[PDB]
C-alpha cells in the first residue's frame, strides 16, 4: 500500500508544438475563464509553452521543444547563438521545475495532437509510478466504453528529455487523429474529457477516496521503424492501405506495411506480432519513424491513498 | 460540333504548396517513371513548382505561389523586399508560357491536397469551355462510383493569379482529406487515377475521337464564411461536428455552422440552401475561410473533335 501527500500544484501545458491546435485552444480558453479546470484545493495552472510557434501556427522555431529538457541543455550558459526553444526551455524549467527537485511542479499535463488514427491516448513515463497507474486506470474506467490507450515509453536509454519531465508527476495527453493546424470539435471535446477525469482524480485522491489495487493494459515502446528511403534521402514507398489508420491492432510478420508506387508490397517481417502506434505521423517523417513498434502487457499498481 | 486544335504541350505541376504531399510524390515518380503519364504523341511534362518550399515541407517561403500569377506580378521588376514566390512565378512562366500567348503550354495540371473531406475535386475556370467540360465528364465516368465533384470558379480574382493559369487549358486537381506533411496510399492512388484518365482523354481527343454533347454537375463558389473571431482576432468558435467532414453536403437555414467551447450554436440560417466547400481546410484559416459556400448547377457541353 502506497501513501503519497496531497497534490498541490498543477500545470496544464498547451502549444509546446504551436501547430497542434487542440492544446492551444483549451489553454487559451481556460486562461480566459478557468472554471472548467477549477478544483478545490488545486492551483491548476494552464500555460502556453511556445507563443511564437503558436502565433505563426508552426511546430517549432529552431528545434523540437520536446527534446531539450535534458539537464544537459538546461544547464547551458546563455548566449546569442542560443536556440529559441532553449531560451524558452530554460525559462520553463525555472518556472515549473527545476527538473527533479522538491520545488518541481507536482503535475504537468502536456497536451499534444497527432495526425495518426490513435484515438484517446495517455503517456506514462514510469511503469513504477503507482499514482499515475491509478490515475490512468481511473480515466479509462470513467471514459468507458470510449477507449483511452496507454503508451508506455520508459527504458531510461531513451526516456529523459521532455517539457513535462520536470513534473514530480508528468503526464502526456495525446489526442488525434487531427491534421496539424486544424481544429476538430470532436477532438477538443475528447481532450477536455480526459482532463476532466484527471483533474477530478487529483481532487478525489485528496478527499480520501482511497483507491483499490489494480492494473492497466499498456503499450510499451520497442523501437521506431523508419521509412525505407532511396540512396537519395526521400522515401521510396507509402504506408500500406490496410495498415493506414490501424494504430494499436496487432501486426503479423506477413501483413503488408509499406507499398511503393510501383505497387510492390513490403510485409512486416520478423517473428513476432507487434502493435503499431503513431502510424504515418506528419512530424515524424524527419525523425525517421513511419510508426513505432510496441509490446502489449499489464502494469499492476498497489492500492493508494493520500497521507 | 465544336472543332479544336490538337493539344500537345501538357505539364503536370506538383508542389505549388510545398506540403501537399501527393503531387510532390507523383510528379517526382513521374519524372523518372513516365510511362503512366506517357501518351504516344504528347510531350507530357511533370514539374515541381515550389522546390524550396518542398524541401522545407512548408506551404510557401514568403507568399502563396498559387496567388501570384497575375500580370502585374509576371512582368514585375525584382526588388529587395519582393516575395520569393513572385520571382519563382516568372521562372515557371519563362518555361511553360508565356501566359496569354500562342506559345503557352496547352494543358497544365496543378496537383493539390486539402485537409478537408471533399473527395476527388476537379477545378474548372471557364464555365463555357466545352473542351474542359468534356474532359471532366470523361474523368467522372472513368472514376464512378467514386465521387468526383466539380468546383467552378467565376470571379476573376480568385482564379487569374493561379499557377495553372499560365497554360492554354488550366486544370486544377484536388484530393482530400489528407493532413499536410503526410502521404496516404489511398490518396496517392486516387489522384493518379483521375490523371491517367485525363491523359487518356487527351490522347484519344487528338486521335480524332469525336465526343458527343454532354453535361455535368458543378458547384460554383458564392462566398467565403470566416470563423467567428473575438475582438482580439482569435477564433471564437469551431466547425460544428455535423458540418465537419461534410463537404458538398447541402446545408439548410437550420443546420448549425459553428460551435464555441461553451456550447454556443451558430447555424447558417441565412435565406437559402448552400453547398459548403473547403470545410475546415488547413491552409485557409489565414484566408479567413472556415469554408466557402457554393451554388449548384449543370453545364452542358456541345460535341467536340480535333481538327
Ligand atoms: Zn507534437
Ligand atoms: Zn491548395
Amino acid at each position: 500500500c502506497v501513501a503519497e501527500e496531497p497534490i498541490k500544484k498543477i500545470a496544464i501545458f498547451g502549444g509546446t508544438h504551436g501547430n497542434e491546435l487542440t492544446g492551444v485552444f483549451l489553454v487559451t480558453h481556460w486562461l480566459k475563464n478557468g472554471a472548467e479546470v477549477h478544483r478545490a484545493g488545486l492551483e491548476v495552472k494552464p500555460f502556453i509553452t511556445n507563443p511564437r510557434a503558436v502565433e505563426k501556427c508552426t511546430r517549432y522555431i529552431d528545434c523540437d521543444l520536446n527534446r531539450v529538457f535534458d539537464l544537459e541543455n538546461l544547464s547551458k550558459e546563455m548566449s546569442e547563438d542560443l536556440p529559441y526553444e532553449v531560451r524558452r526551455a530554460q525559462e520553463i524549467n525555472h518556472l515549473f521545475g527545476p527538473k527533479n527537485s522538491d520545488d518541481a511542479y507536482d503535475v504537468v499535463f502536456d497536451l499534444h495532437n497527432t495526425t495518426s488514427n490513435m484515438g484517446c491516448t495517455l503517456i506514462l513515463g514510469d511503469s513504477g509510478n503507482d499514482f499515475l497507474i491509478q490515475m490512468f486506470h481511473y480515466i479509462k474506467t470513467c471514459m468507458a466504453p470510449l477507449p483511452c490507450s496507454v503508451y508506455l515509453i520508459e527504458h531510461p536509454s531513451l526516456k529523459y528529455a521532455t517539457t513535462r519531465s520536470i513534473a514530480k508527476y508528468p503526464v502526456g495527453i495525446e489526442v488525434g487523429p487531427q491534421p496539424h493546424g486544424v481544429l476538430r470539435a470532436d477532438i477538443l471535446d475528447q481532450m477536455r474529457r480526459m482532463l476532466k477525469h484527471a483533474l477530478d482524480f487529483i481532487q478525489r485522491f485528496n478527499e480520501g477516496k482511497e483507491f483499490p489495487p489494480c492494473a492497466i493494459d499498456v503499450y510499451k515502446i520497442m523501437e521506431k521503424v523508419d521509412y525505407p528511403r532511396n540512396e537519395s534521402g526521400d522515401v521510396a514507398a507509402v504506408i500500406h492501405p490496410n495498415l493506414q489508420d490501424q494504430d494499436w491492432k496487432p501486426l503479423h510478420p506477413g501483413d503488408p506495411v509499406f507499398v511503393s508506387l510501383d505497387g510492390k508490397v513490403i510485409p512486416l517481417g520478423g517473428d513476432c506480432t507487434v502493435y503499431p502506434v503513431f502510424v504515418n505521423e506528419a512530424a515524424y517523417y524527419e525523425k525517421k519513424e513511419a510508426f513505432a513498434k510496441t509490446t502489449k502487457l499489464t502494469l499492476n499498481a498497489k492500492s493508494i491513498r493520500s497521507t
